[PDB]
């Protein structure tokens, strides 16, 4: 776990370019699970698949859902700052 | 967001081609995060970067690490059944 945090300037459609997963009833964490190519996600490089999601623009994301931290995101225009942790997987 | 299991031929480097994520304090689900391409997995297209594992071969991974997920599948030679849920993210 090496923590950290990247400021992503949204492109012209308000979208950094990321889909993130988790956040269910059992699944408290939040993940970036895919990022798109050709966006200001995927040119920044910061951030990968498999990244833990632990804050946007200061705040925590604790106990709440993607839908929640999707809008905590959205609502922020221009840029934003993710708040992550890069992990590792176990390749299998 | 649909439970499923899929059995999974291994390569001869007795392998599958997938990525396991979560499976660690704090963030106990665990989660597919890459398929690789020309493996078995991403040959097979059921899974994808996103969903869930929530079950080896009958058992369930319930509460334990990745490091101990990617063992059980390991353990397994020829093929392995993969019980998971698949789910949705949020795109932002």
């Amino acid at each position: 776990t090496v923590p950290g945090k990247v400021t992503l300037q949204k492109d012209a459609q308000n979208l950094i370019g990321i889909s993130i997963g988790g956040g269910a009833q059992y699944c408290p964490c939040l993940y970036i699970v895919q990022v798109f190519d050709n966006t200001p996600a995927a040119l920044d490089g910061t951030v990968a698949a498999g990244d833990e999601i632990t804050g946007v623009n200061g705040r925590s994301i604790k106990g709440k859902t993607k839908v929640e931290v999707a809008k905590m995101i959205q609502e922020v225009k221009g840029e934003v700052t993710i708040h992550y942790n890069k992990l590792q997987q176990s390749a299998v």
